[PDB]
């Protein structure tokens, strides 16, 4: 198992490798081979070109058997120039050939994470700020892309080139040259790395201060009226100014440290240059080496250290990239609390009854909410579930849609344990109008059609009509194509709840749940929407969970929860007659509304 | 000055005083030092290939192995040291200049910030925090990168190009000179046209990226709804199509970079082939040494090294100049509401308020006040009410002079508020607006905001007067509790009490309640009405309200209709008159009856 290993960069890359070599595609695998071939051609080329330059100088200084020297030297100079152009061509062709592969690999990584995020439990409460998440994901995407590019196109070729230079220097010089350049590369890498750790710290402090200065400015600008009301302009300016100075100080330190890195790098490189060239000319002095060899060695060294001129940034980005990617893999690895059992049959609803069979449940194991809740909802009846503050009624919907499983006991629909069926069929059987309905950032029509995957215009129109929002939509300038939600037209609470009703009408489920559906609405809106809700509950099993008892008094039967168990059951009149918990709640709520009514 | 072609040149010319302050002489010293490093660095990089040329010449005018070794050694060492010194000079120039660059862009930012505070309210300052922040982040990055590339990439390259032209002129060709000049012209032109194309592709890619990301985020933030409709596969397919559109665009954009690099390499290497072939030919005729080949090759590669980035540099310098011109456009934008020259301070000895024939609208095609006149006596509790078209929602904004009347005038005490300093005018006014805002700071900072040097004792007294002191006392950090986001979230009543406390710290003679209770629930509203009445104690108070029962105890009620004063009097006189106020009263009472009925 690759997962059974040390949690480092090597493991992360090893996990990423199958994305780069799909074994699903074969058009992409070809592209990868082609890209590798371009790396090889490009290296062969850049290694070959300095020999051409060397021969040209040799022809000019040892015209003994390289005649006519003019023709020979010209030929080699053209070979050198053509070589430079060719090296660039091969490099860009490898990038171009590979790009599709990279984009596909990262797209598939992202898709796997996205799917897993939808599979994971509700208790991670993914409802947070849009801008924060977006900024983070933008940052991570850029990060992983840069990492991938630098590993494949900067680090790998440099390793190939470095080994080649070692062999070629070995076969033709020194070997003191080989040890000098290897020591040089080691010094260079170590220096760059240690300086880069320091620079990355300074960069983090800089960025933090920048965010603070910007936040002060933005808070001020979005609060222009308040700033005016209190004549606080100068105060705000001074307050931005101090933060902006703290940022400028940190920025100066951060940028300066780059100068220190460049100077260190140049010191190492140029010491090696001085030594190698001195050694080469000395070798010439003894008749061992040609003058062309000087040009050859100098060229080999500058070509070698060219990609390493970015090593600081390369190091910072590959590191951050590996961290960001390991985070992706940690999500994909996180285990799924609620899964279909192996080979789960579809739930088959012929008679839509609902049974809670001795249900024990809580969100967290240190706080049990339901203590053995049992009840039976008849097929086609309209039932309500009510209780006081600790009753646990707010769990019913979440259990029924299997956002969570019972700790003990079970829930059945049509005599079938919902824990043993596919989640998709289970949810196909259920409609819900929740307390707070949320709209996608899309058109109102898209939002209504969302109730069913292939929903036609007629179905949407019919539901909008059934939810009595059709007229409201007709009066919108852009009608069904009116963008709603954030970044869009603002709907009232009643209008959103009507869009939700319309969604469930599109879905047409056999069992429908009103989950505190009217609790966020004002009194008149609540009363208006109740006739609509009653009409849509027509030939379905309906379960309404409500705080205000009068809104559910017309139910076929009412289930009263107390302390996570079923305390009372029956019609509204039977419950008033029993003079128990429901009667007390009813009396209290009526008194409350009477008192509120007194304050006119 | 501003009277110019409005191009990159004008923007840069405007920016120059920021780099050469004439306020700061240390920064000027720094600029001079940076320039000296530019010149030393160039002298160095121009000199080093001559050293390399000599080393080769010494090994080739070697009849034998006579003092060529010492000379060649000396010259290669000069070459390596020259390289290191060039890098040292470049990095020291950056290091010397950095403080100057940072101070210049800071002062530009501060000037923009100050002017934005001077500009009109109607610039619709209400947006997303994340959007403006993203825009400002992008823009600062843009201006910094532009500044760095202009000073350190383009300018030294111009210096070097002129130097290389002269040197090639004096020592070669002159065909060499025309060849390199032609190369550079073709190079710049090619890079520019390809870059315009690439920038279009980049913009499309960015848009598609934003769309795929927005789909993923809207999905995750709607996790419950997706579960409710069992819509996971659907959302996956929807993210996937967008992500493919993005990938196709990313492939095109990145590939076009390869096309740019190849075009550039073609130009550079044609020039290389020609220059070196011609130099070798000059050698064959005894005109040029073999060192000259190495010399020319080095000069050309050094010259074209900074131009290796020219596409990015061009894209960036261009965007930066645009963003900076935007900055200058705001600084230039004219101020709608200004103090008259030598405007006196407002002196409130008796805090009366007069609207004298006020004609006003936010836009000249929609008049709201049509000649509004009324007098508010000093120290009275007055309410302003009206139906849908009355214009009462303009009063607060006019009184604080966020706008001027089109016709007529507003007086406080006996003085036209248009002829006094704005600061003194606002110093006389308190407001509790409908939607109260908290800064992202402590509760104490938020209350203390009412007056510039407000002490903790003052903050305490105001918190007490607003009846929020106990709530603060039960907080662990009390007044040092952070509020706003990400901070403790306050109820509506708690927020309005903070606003009230803020105004108490200011302690103004005239106090405005501008729909102060309209966002509050009934119970909260009734609670806050006693605090508000108490806080109105020795001030001139003006309450603009929708719900009449909340203001019925006022000394007098001004009823506006169609932007004029229709009715005036106490709640009882107004019910007796059986006019517009009586009708509004009856209607509102009937509504509360209907709501109560359900
Ligand atoms: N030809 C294209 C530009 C090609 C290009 O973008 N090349 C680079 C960007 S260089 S941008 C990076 C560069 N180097 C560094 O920042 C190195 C700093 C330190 N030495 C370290 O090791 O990190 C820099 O910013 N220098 C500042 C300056 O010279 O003024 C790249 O993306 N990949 C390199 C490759 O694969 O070939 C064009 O004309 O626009
Ligand atoms: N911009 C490319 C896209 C391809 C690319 O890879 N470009 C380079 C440009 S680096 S350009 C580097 C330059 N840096 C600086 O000016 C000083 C910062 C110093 N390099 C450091 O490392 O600290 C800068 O503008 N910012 C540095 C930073 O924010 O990290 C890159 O490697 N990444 C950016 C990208 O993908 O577009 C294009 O033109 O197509
Ligand atoms: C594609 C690989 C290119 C290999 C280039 C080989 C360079 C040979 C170096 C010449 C050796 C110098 N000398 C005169 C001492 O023999
Ligand atoms: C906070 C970590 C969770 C991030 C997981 C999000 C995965 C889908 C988003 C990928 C976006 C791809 N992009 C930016 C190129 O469009
Ligand atoms: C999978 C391709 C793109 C996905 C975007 C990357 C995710 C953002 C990084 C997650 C958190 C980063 N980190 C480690 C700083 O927390
Ligand atoms: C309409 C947008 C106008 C934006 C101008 C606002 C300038 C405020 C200063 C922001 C500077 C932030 N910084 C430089 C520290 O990153
Ligand atoms: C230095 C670059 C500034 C160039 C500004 C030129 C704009 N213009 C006139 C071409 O439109
Ligand atoms: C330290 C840098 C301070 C400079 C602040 C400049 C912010 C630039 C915002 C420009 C955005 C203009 N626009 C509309 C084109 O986006």
């Amino acid at each position: 198992n690759p997962k059974d290993a040390r949690h480092d960069g090597w493991q992360t890359l090893k996990r990423f490798l199958p994305y780069l070599w799909p074994a699903d595609n074969a058009v992409l695998r070809r592209r990868v081979v082609g890209a590798i071939l371009m790396v090889l051609l490009g290296k062969a080329t850049t290694l070959a070109l300095p020999f051409a330059y060397k021969k040209a100088v040799d022809a000019m200084t040892l015209g003994g058997g390289a005649q006519p020297a003019l023709t020979v030297a010209l030929a080699f100079v053209l070979a050198y120039a053509l070589g430079r152009f060719s090296g660039v061509l091969f490099d860009n062709l490898r990038n171009i050939v590979f790009e599709r592969v990279g984009q596909d690999a990262t797209r598939h990584l992202a898709e796997n994470v996205f799917a897993r995020l939808h599979k994971l439990s509700l208790r991670f409460h993914l409802a947070r700020r849009t801008g924060e998440v977006t900024k983070v994901i933008e940052r991570g995407t850029k990060s992983i892309d840069t990492m991938l590019y630098f590993l494949l196109f900067n680090i790998a070729p440099t390793v190939i080139e470095l080994t080649a230079v070692i062999v070629i220097f070995w076969l033709n010089f020194g070997l003191g040259l080989v040890t000098a350049t290897i020591l040089a590369v080691i010094a260079y890498v170590w220096t760059t790395r240690t300086i880069t750790e320091w620079r990355t710290h300074l960069r983090e402090k800089m960025n933090r201060l920048d965010g603070q200065a910007l936040a002060r400015a933005v808070d001020s600008l979005l609060n222009y009226e308040t700033v005016k009301y209190f004549g606080a302009e100068s105060r705000e300016e001074a307050r931005y100014a101090s933060a902006a100075r703290a940022y400028a100080d940190a920025a100066v330190k951060s940028e300066n440290s780059l100068g220190l890195l460049n100077i260190a790098q140049a010191l190492i490189v140029n010491l090696l240059m001085a030594g190698a060239m001195a050694w080469t000319v000395y070798g010439w002095s003894q008749g061992k080496l040609t003058v062309g060899d000087l040009v050859f060695v100098n060229t080999y060294l500058t070509q070698l250290f060219r990609p390493l001129d970015m090593l600081g940034m390369v190091y910072r980005t590959i590191r951050q990239g590996l961290i960001d990617m390991a985070e992706m893999f940690r999500l994909i690895d996180t285990h799924i609390e609620v899964a279909d059992v192996p080979n789960a049959p579809a739930l088959v609803v012929n008679r839509p009854s609902v049974t809670f069979d001795n249900v024990v449940f809580g969100y967290d194991r240190d706080r049990e909410i339901l203590h053995g809740l049992s009840f039976e909802v008849a097929a086609g009846s309209r039932v309500a579930i009510v209780g006081p503050s600790g009753a646990g009624k707010s769990t019913i919907a979440r259990l029924l849609f299997r956002f969570y499983d019972p700790w003990e006991g079970r829930i059945l629909i049509d005599g079938q344990d919902i824990a043993h069926v596919t989640q998709t069929s289970l949810r196909a059987a259920l409609g819900i109008v929740p307390q707070d309905s949320v709209l996608f950032n899309d058109t109102i029509g898209y939002n209504i059609a969302y109730g069913r995957d292939g929903a036609s215009r007629a179905e949407v129109d019919a539901a909008a009509k059934g939810a009595a929002i059709a007229d409201f939509i007709a009066r919108l300038p852009q009608g069904y194509d009116t963008e709603v939600g954030e970044r869009g037209l603002k709907l009232s609470g009643g209008e959103k709840q009507r869009v939700a009703i319309a969604r469930t009408l599109v879905k047409n489920p056999p069992i429908l749940l009103f989950d505190e559906a009217t609790s966020a609405l004002d009194t008149r809106t609540e009363q208006d929407i109740l006739s609509t809700m009653r009409a849509v509950a027509s030939h379905r099993t309906t379960i309404s969970i409500a705080h205000r008892l009068s809104t559910i008094a017309d139910s076929d039967t009412i289930l009263v929860l107390d302390q996570g168990r079923l305390a009372e059951q029956g019609s509204h009149l039977d419950l008033l007659r029993r003079d128990g918990l429901y009667a007390e709640m009813w009396a209290r709520q009526a008194a409350e509304s009477a008192e509120v009514s007194e304050a006119a």
